[PDB]
């Protein structure tokens, strides 16, 4: 009954989005509202907590199948393509691994987008474009990079400078006051408000895909609610920062979709920029990992002996990359779109789906491996609640939401122009 090996990954996950999303809360703040805000926070952190323990039960589900024929996973790491293939189907497998690879796609080059700019506020003699030509180089360089374990280690200093960053934020806006005539409008346009809700989405989007099966053996009796313990510490870290800073400079963002634009300078800016750009650095070299899995799955020049060809594999993997950050260097309007054409499939739909496919059958309800939990105590309420999250995030999340990212995403482009020289730079 493994579930601390995929508690790990997807803290892992959490812990990079929250920081990835940090510095872009206020825009959509602005966009929405402060009531409107808060309340979306709440909503979409615990509909991903829920969604979250539908994947451990559906990955201790399929170990528990699989070790009754006989076959062990030693010196292995569970897939989570793997997983809806043992489970259900072929075509699951097909979609797991396109929205996957997608995805890790999509968070490449939003992670080199988000560099560019904090560089550039920490030094501004070189426009964003040049500082993208040289971030490109120092990421693209990172093609000769093993396989790296341990992610525990560094999740857990990822969120000790995302709590650092944050609660400077708060106090910083708190003590800086709000100038006279500054006005908040509130909910005016719908592409606005939308834009805004899937940037919120977008933030508690984020599941385990490779979960390592050797921390089987631990059972710990203080690990009941992990999921509602960590969404509780990243309400602490995001709703402070984001409402004192709406609150500090009023609708002036809708034109700064990074809140370090308009802090004022002095050292502890400059200590908050610093360890947001070396924590944004790193967790490249692990995200890329497993983009370059797949890719060397399908060329199949895997087992390579000389390391350079590896590299001449990869290329092809980073070009793309570098190639979209410099085209579309919308800092903001990236986060909707992603969210809105992706997140809602990939943490929030599919998982529902796959948890009320593999047991509809009343011979799998009797034989599962985990029964229902206290808080649900029968099956026809994990099924309300799951066509529930399906219903909403189908109507909401990727019906309005996507064409309102879109229209939102278009209107930049229409503004700005292909191959922008410096994004909203005064």
């Amino acid at each position: 009954w493994h579930g601390g090996s995929v508690w790990d990954a997807w803290f892992s996950c959490a812990s990079n989005q929250v920081a990835q999303v940090l510095l872009t809360l206020p825009y959509s703040f602005s966009q929405l509202g402060m009531l409107s805000g808060i309340v979306l926070q709440i909503f979409y952190g615990l509909l991903g907590s829920w969604t979250a323990y539908l994947i451990s039960v559906l990955y201790v589900e399929y170990r528990a199948r699989k070790e009754k024929e006989g076959k062990s996973f030693k010196n292995h790491v569970i897939q989570w393509f793997e997983v809806l293939d043992g489970l259900l189907g072929s075509y699951w497998k097909a979609l797991g691994l396109a929205f996957n690879c997608t995805f890790l796609l999509f968070g490449s080059v939003i992670q080199l987008i988000a560099c560019a700019s904090n560089i550039y506020y920490i030094n501004d003699h070189l426009d964003k474009r040049t500082w993208t030509y040289i971030f490109g180089a120092c990421c693209a360089t990172t093609v000769f990079i093993p396989s790296f374990h341990n992610y525990r280690i560094w999740s857990f200093l990822g969120l000790g400078m995302t709590t650092y960053t944050a609660w400077y934020l708060a106090i910083a806006s708190i003590i800086h006051g709000q100038a006279e005539g500054v006005k908040h409008s509130g909910p005016t346009k719908l592409v606005l408000y939308f834009t805004g809700a899937t940037n919120i989405l977008y933030t508690f989007g984020g599941h385990a895909v490779t979960v390592e099966i050797m921390h089987a053996m631990w059972k710990p009796q203080k690990f009941k609610y992990i999921y509602l313990m960590a969404t509780l510490y990243v309400f602490t870290l995001t709703i402070p920062s984001a409402a004192a800073v709406y609150w500090a400079f009023g609708d002036a963002l809708l034109d700064h979709s990074n809140a370090f634009s308009l802090m004022p300078k002095n050292a502890w800016r400059d200590a908050a920029v610093i360890l947001m750009l070396i924590h944004q650095f790193i967790t490249f070299g692990f995200a890329c990992t497993p983009l370059y899995f797949v890719w060397e799955k399908v060329i199949g020049m895997h087992d390579t002996k000389s390391i350079c060809l590896r590299a001449l594999a990869r290329l092809p993997v980073v070009i793309p990359i570098w190639f979209l950050a410099i085209i579309f260097p919308f800092f903001g309007p990236i986060n909707s779109a992603v969210g809105a054409l992706l997140v809602s499939f990939t943490v929030y739909i599919i998982p529902s789906l796959a948890h009320m496919l593999t047991y509809r059958s009343a011979s799998a309800r009797q034989n599962a491996a985990e029964k229902p939990p206290f808080f649900m105590p029968s099956w026809t309420a994990m099924y309300v609640l799951n066509a529930f999250v399906v219903v909403w995030v189908l109507i909401v999340g990727f019906g309005f939401g996507g064409w309102a990212s879109v229209t939102n995403f278009v209107r930049q482009v229409d503004t700005f122009g292909l191959f922008a020289k410096c994004y909203q730079c005064k």
